[PDB]
């Protein structure tokens, strides 16, 4: 079996991605997440409380013929931004792009942070990390992915988000016609349940490939791209006008300039992020400073390869027995 679904940029900036997800019978549709740094399939739902919900759709197990609760289940998540939920569970059938799922565990939301309430076109998240993440209690449950895998063509799927624009998850095949040159791979480390991977180095604009090991997660659910205070020090070097800003929480720049690219290392090959994908637009409305979208790691603990570097490459997530990254140029 395969799926095949087009995911679709919540705003003009590209803050995140949603994928429509059916879920129950007959089926509800909402709008996820899709996110290969966490291992929850959570909604907002009949459940949650009514303050805490602002224009989202909602899942309504008591609607779904084939919506079971998971007795005693209960689940609760923070993330790495400083936003959680937290609730009991069902399994119900959820389908993604023609791909079908019974028994799912959907997280049902019962509370939500204010960052969830806040954005309306975020209905819930779709984890795609690995199966040890899950925080569903006292029985963890498995990922979607995990649920299908047995059945897909091959058990892998494939991100293709765009630049301001409609891309595409696949599963269970890879779309030949959706890149060019070849797919390089590169090792994978599932211990922190993460597609952890190493980078072989990086270059700024048209400047010399500095070889160098960087450590870090694919991670469709994070918007930046996370690095190195030394790497990304190096980048807005290259910028007139850029500096750090404590208040604002980042680098900034002056929203007149013209970003350089950004290539990074998979094996011997290169991806390059073209400089518009590093423009976030100004800090706050009507300035002229501009939130870039390089920033440093130091402080999370760990390097994410984000969507900013995601969206610039065609990239296979292989769960095969041993798990593996593959990146191409599109």
């Amino acid at each position: 079996s395969t799926g095949s679904a087009t995911t679709t940029p919540i705003d003009s900036l590209d803050d995140a991605y949603i994928t429509p997800v059916q879920i129950g019978t007959p089926a509800q549709t909402l709008n996820l997440d899709f996110d290969t740094g966490s291992s929850d399939l959570w909604v907002f739902s009949s459940e949650t409380t009514a303050s805490e919900v602002d224009g989202q759709t909602i899942y309504t197990p008591s609607k779904s013929t084939t919506a079971k609760l998971l007795s005693g289940a209960t689940w609760s998540i923070s993330y790495g931004d400083g936003s959680s939920s937290s609730g009991d569970v069902y399994t119900d059938t959820v389908s993604v792009g023609g791909l079908t799922v019974t028994g799912q565990a959907v997280e049902s939301a019962k509370k939500v942070s204010s960052s969830f309430t806040e954005d309306s076109t975020i209905d819930g998240l779709l984890g795609l990390a690995f199966s040890t993440l899950n925080t569903v209690s006292p029985t963890q449950q498995k990922t979607f992915f995990d649920n299908a895998k047995a059945s897909l063509d091959s058990p892998v799927f494939t991100a293709d988000l765009g630049y301001h624009a409609p891309g595409t998850y696949n599963f269970g095949f890879i779309d030949t016609t959706a890149y060019t040159g070849s797919i390089t791979y590169t090792a994978v480390s599932t211990k922190q349940g993460f597609w952890e991977w190493t980078s072989t180095g990086y270059a700024v604009g048209s400047g010399t490939f500095k070889s160098t090991s960087i450590d870090g997660i694919a991670d469709t659910g994070t918007t930046l791209l996370y690095l190195p205070a030394t790497v990304v020090s190096a980048y807005w070097a290259q910028v007139s006008g850029a500096k750090s800003s404590s208040s604002v929480g980042g680098y900034v720049f002056p929203c007149s300039a013209t970003l350089p690219s950004f290539t990074f290392g998979v094996g011997s090959a290169r991806i390059v992020i073209p400089g518009d994908y590093i423009d976030f637009g100004p800090i706050s409305t009507g300035s002229s400073s501009c939130f870039g979208g390089i920033q440093s790691s130091a402080g999370i603990g760990i390097n994410i390869f984000g969507d900013v570097a995601l969206k610039a490459a065609f990239v296979v997530f292989n769960g095969a027995t041993t798990p593996t990254l593959g990146f191409a140029s599109k």
